[PDB]
């Protein structure tokens, strides 16, 4: 329930220090932002700015660190945002390279980073999302856990007091380890890690079962081709629903892994070593598939990841599109720009003619200069 | 054993099986290939041999499936030696009208059970790969086929664990749709732990020397570090006393009634089993490479083998289904070596690049010594 049915918009945002950006405030226009320049100008940087704002880390992956000016010691983003229940919704982070980080909403600090779940929504569609397609478990874990948690504060919840007690695990199977005077106390944690597991679980499929219909209607649409997904759940089971079962199971994996884990001093049972396969036809899209496919499939994924958090938080996001609308024969492009219509859109490029945005903005050396 | 001597099939007689014309083969000590363009020869074939092994057909088929087209019957008659026989000969008729006739040495066997294991055969294939790859149940059929050859105690508790499981699923639905039928549960429960207490004690001293094997094999071919989880259905992981395994089965049994109820099915079990296949603490099934898995295939094999050898005292006649089409012609060469002192059956699509001691070549159903 909301008090209205505007998008989420950004009115501007004001960058000090971040990366290779000078320390400018930059207005924003209603639909289509053409962020355009040459290759390494802060094209990117200025979109992981924005997203900043939405997931409170970088979208690259890097340490926060790395997005401090070098040899500055902070870096400051403010965004005004616009949204269904809010005229206007300050967001400001700030990072010290101490460490110190200071996040606020409407100049209300937050306790801590995961609070700034969102208060802005943004999906960030770029090269790297073919990844998520070739690459490990860990990927398509770390994907999956931040879809979730930015539209379900109560996965969220279970999912930082799970690692919270992972890691106690941990460091219990080192101190009993380093001694012989301690097995027994995992009992008690591993009844917490079952009882936890299997709520992520069991969200985490209800997730994937949307991600499959989602996916299937829109990989039906462009290629014709069949969509599975299978969940390689640690409880093992190929159909999840009684919570009840999926925590016996764990406990059960939990206490036959002991010795395995006291050699390797890590904990083999659980959300955080599970993965889902991608199947394209009843094939792995992981390694049975070409280049072609698995560009399809990324698309279809975030696509879909768009769909699923529009229909989940009844707000319109903000879309960051980062390098991804290069090549592009143009009934390609007439697909998806036509598809942006009634959302603000942040499009990086090399040229302001090949795209037209209803604001455009040059950047050259971190200055952007709004229209060209 | 009054000897050391190797599992060695002398000859084979096959009549009316599949699309084999009715013929006598006779085989060397050594390597025998077989090759052709033929799928089904070829594997009729060793699908006829291994039936002597495990008295059914390795392609899951019913018996009537072998039969030849206009045909009554099938018969295959092995003649075999191994560490206690210079001949002992095995016979196995089987009739479109049901009965089948199993006999040893002229006699007959009263259950099809106790061909095992009179004629070991370790079989190898492309397909051993879906065990590292597939669920639960693959694992569990080949962990019951693999220690059923060992110990025919177990072969015979599957049996009658199976056939109480079924009886009490019958008794699930009789509850929910009458509502009465509680107290035969009560009984069932008890015969299903108790059986089940001893097929899991087996599966566990069977996974343990599965582990130490694979293990070996797998830091010899690769130096990664092969683990095994046995996933009992106690819930116990300390599994030598049957007296406990009982009473935690019946437990759970009793716990899980709702659930059994709603599904119309048994939760708890050998026959819900699992075992985890793991690579440096890693599951294989999850975030193993496509080679990794393969090796772990061939070390699961690989030690297949040496089990039953260590267990039985006998050498097994390999089965090579179809594992040289893809390789090099060193590793061809690399493998023929290894091969060594079994008598191993071979089957290729063509003649050279593989060394062997007695070539076949099976063309419309004929297997023809040398081409
Ligand atoms: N912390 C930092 N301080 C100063 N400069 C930085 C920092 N981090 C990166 N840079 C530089 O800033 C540039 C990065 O700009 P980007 O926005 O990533 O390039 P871009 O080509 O405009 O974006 P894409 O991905 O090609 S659309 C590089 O020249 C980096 O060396």
């Amino acid at each position: 329930h909301h008090h209205s049915q505007d998008p989420m918009y950004l009115k501007e945002i004001f960058v000090d220090n971040f990366r290779n950006l000078k320390k400018q405030k930059l207005e924003f226009c209603e639909g289509v932002n053409l962020i355009y320049g040459l290759n390494a100008q802060g094209k990117s940087n200025l979109l992981e700015a924005i997203r900043l704002l939405s997931m409170g880390r970088s979208f690259r992956g890097s340490k926060m660190s790395e997005l401090v000016k070098f040899d500055e010691e902070y870096f400051y983003v403010r965004g005004l945002v616009r949204s269904a229940d809010f005229y206007e919704k300050k967001i400001e982070f700030g990072y010290k390279v101490n460490g110190n980080k200071v996040i606020k909403v409407n100049g209300n600090k937050l306790k801590s980073t995961g609070e700034i779940l969102g208060h802005f929504l943004t999906v960030i569609f770029s090269p790297e999302d073919i990844e998520i397609i070739k690459e490990g478990p860990s990927r398509r874990r770390k994907y999956l856990d931040a879809c979730i948690s930015v539209i379900d504060k109560n996965y969220f919840f279970d999912l930082l007091q799970y690692n919270k007690t992972l890691s106690n695990r941990n460091s219990l199977l080192k101190k009993i380890k380093e001694e012989g005077k301690g097995e027994d106390l995992l009992e008690i944690f591993d009844e917490k890690l079952a009882e936890y597991g299997a709520r992520i679980i069991k969200v985490r499929n209800n997730y994937l079962e949307k991600l499959k219909n989602s996916m299937s209607k829109f990989l039906m649409e462009i290629s014709n081709e069949k969509l599975e997904i299978i969940y390689l759940n640690s409880a093992g089971v190929k159909e999840v629903h009684e919570e009840n079962l999926i925590r016996e199971k764990l406990k059960n994996r939990l206490t036959k892994s002991l010795t395995l884990d006291l050699k390797y001093l890590s904990t083999q049972v659980g959300p955080h070593r599970e993965d889902f396969k991608i199947l394209i036809n009843g094939y792995d899209s992981r390694v049975y598939s070409s280049q072609g496919q698995k560009r399809t499939a990324a698309l279809c994924l975030k696509l879909s990841e768009l769909e699923i958090l529009e229909e989940e938080t009844g707000e319109k996001p903000v879309l960051l599109l980062d390098d991804v609308m290069s090549e592009l024969d143009d009934n390609r492009k007439k697909y998806i720009l036509k598809k942006l219509e009634g959302f603000q859109s942040f499009i990086t490029h090399t040229s302001k003619s090949d795209v037209e945005g209803d604001c455009c903005f040059k950047i050259y050396d971190g200055i952007v200069d709004k229209l060209a």
